[PDB]
C-alpha cells in the first residue's frame, strides 16, 4: 500500500509541471516553485499519483502569502509531525 518517490512527489497543476513536494504543514501542501514556496490547500490536490502530485486550480495569490507566512512560521524547532503523512492514497494513474 501507497507509492514510490517519497523523497519528492512532482507537483503538476492538472497536466503543467507546476513544482515539487518540499514541506506538508495542517491543510497545506508547501509546494517549491521557481525560488519561492506556494501551498496549495489539500482541495486543490485530486490525486496522489505514483510518485507525482496532480492539483487543480487553488487561489494563488493566497497560497502564496500564506506560503510566505509559512516562511514566518518556520522559524520554530522542528517538531512538526503532521508532515509524516503515509500517502494511503492507494488509487492514482494505476491500481
Amino acid at each position: 500500500q501507497g507509492h514510490m518517490d517519497l523523497i519528492c512527489m512532482y507537483v503538476f497543476k492538472g497536466e503543467e509541471s507546476f513544482g515539487e513536494s518540499i514541506d506538508v504543514y495542517g491543510d497545506y501542501l508547501i509546494v517549491k516553485v521557481g525560488t519561492e514556496f506556494l501551498a496549495v490547500p489539500k482541495k486543490s490536490i485530486k490525486s496522489v499519483e505514483d510518485g507525482r502530485i496532480v492539483i487543480g486550480e487553488f487561489d494563488e495569490e493566497e497560497a502564496r502569502e500564506l506560503g510566505r507566512k509559512w516562511l514566518e512560521e518556520k522559524s520554530k524547532p522542528v517538531t512538526l509531525e503532521e508532515l509524516k503523512s503515509y500517502g494511503f492514497g492507494e488509487e492514482g494513474e494505476g491500481s
